[PDB]
């Protein structure tokens, strides 16, 4: 789909048979969604945004649907405000700006 | 232009005479650059991110040329790690996101 920007770019998310709702967000280099559980093992990161940083649980190998498309990468899981799905997803379905 | 996600989407931006690389940002709803001074009455604001607020000047009608395409709107100034095009400026060029 094309998505203007007059509104958040919010895209409807299955994530681990959940639904969510995502910023498709080309500021973020990497996804990260608010606490939830999910497969595999987890290391203790941290990342860093507009005003500090937040300690984070990073998940590798995460599948996604996103819109209706798939895509399997790094989800990282903390205290963000929003759901972020980041460029390391973004790439994977094929996401580009156009103007 | 086309703009794939593989690597950050900056571009180089003309401000108050000044040039300088900024973020293609959709999951920004407005415009922050670093330190800079602007013409105009600004108002003292905070914005929110990932891992906390900032202080930041506000200023209004702010003439901005991103990749050679002009927009007029609101430019935030402040500390942050990287200067950010948001959603309020995207639009007026006509940026899209597109899978
Ligand atoms: C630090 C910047 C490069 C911005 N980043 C992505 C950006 O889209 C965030 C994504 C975002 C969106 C909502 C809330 C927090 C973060 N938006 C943002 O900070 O914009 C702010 C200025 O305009 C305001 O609008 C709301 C946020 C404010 S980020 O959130 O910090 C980030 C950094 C690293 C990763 N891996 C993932 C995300």
């Amino acid at each position: 789909p094309q998505i203007t920007l007059w509104k958040r770019p919010l895209v409807t998310v299955k994530i681990e048979g959940q639904l969510k709702e995502a910023l498709l967000d080309t500021g973020a280099d990497d996804t990260i969604f608010e606490e939830m559980n999910l497969p595999g093992r987890w290391k203790p990161i941290i990342i860093g945004g507009i005003g500090g940083f937040i300690k984070v649980r990073q998940y590798d190998q995460i599948l996604i649907e996103i819109c209706g498309h798939k895509a399997i990468g790094t989800v990282v899981v903390g205290p963000t405000p929003f759901n972020v799905i980041g460029r390391n997803l973004l790439t994977q379905i094929g996401c580009t700006l156009n103007f």
